[PDB]
RNA sequence: CGCCACUUCAUGGAAAUAAAUCACUCACGAAU
């Protein structure tokens, strides 16, 4: 709780200052309007950022956790990203579905997992499969090119 | 001293070799 505590309020000040607007930071969950670029730094140096925020945090809070298990062999905390970057003239509603998807079936690979479950075949070894700590990133221009990889 | 001519008329080697074989810019823009 400490450590989510701390990457909230680190996470809404880097925000603030890479020049985007905060809109839900709590508990693993995070939101936010940035610009492409802001003074030098691209939207992926504001996506580096966050996570690094994230690992100090853990790091702070979490040490003996991560002193005395992940080193063995354990996956320490991750955080996945989902990047969508569209025309302002674009709908909100769709642009928000694009950013769910790629944080969703992409970069948490819940695609995978569904399509799966849906039939019935989430076997714990295919479970040992599932992938996380991934940036899932798209881009369409006004035309509808798309720029998407995870 | 006099007298006098005939013969031979291109073979062998080298017959192309190397460097560059597309480069840069634009890869959709504006209105809708
Ligand atoms: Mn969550």
């Amino acid at each position: 709780s400490k450590a989510l505590l701390s990457f909230n309020i680190e996470s809404i000040n880097e925000i603030v200052a890479y020049g985007g607007k905060p809109i839900f930071i709590g508990g693993d969950d995070l939101l936010c309007f940035a610009p492409v670029c802001c003074n030098g730094n691209n939207v992926f140096n504001l996506v580096e950022k966050l996570s690094t925020c994230f690992d100090q945090c853990i790091n702070q809070h979490l040490q003996q956790y991560i002193n005395a298990c992940s080193e063995a062999q354990r996956p320490l905390p991750s955080l996945s990203f989902g990047i969508s970057i569209t025309y302002h003239k674009y709908p909100m509603f769709e642009a928000l579905h694009t950013t769910d998807y790629l944080l969703e079936m992409v970069a948490k690979d819940n695609l995978f997992k569904y399509t799966l479950s849906n039939k019935n075949i989430l076997n714990e070894n295919m479970k040992r499969f599932i992938l996380k700590n991934k940036l899932a990133f798209s881009l369409q221009k006004h035309s509808g090119q798309i720029y998407h990889t995870a």
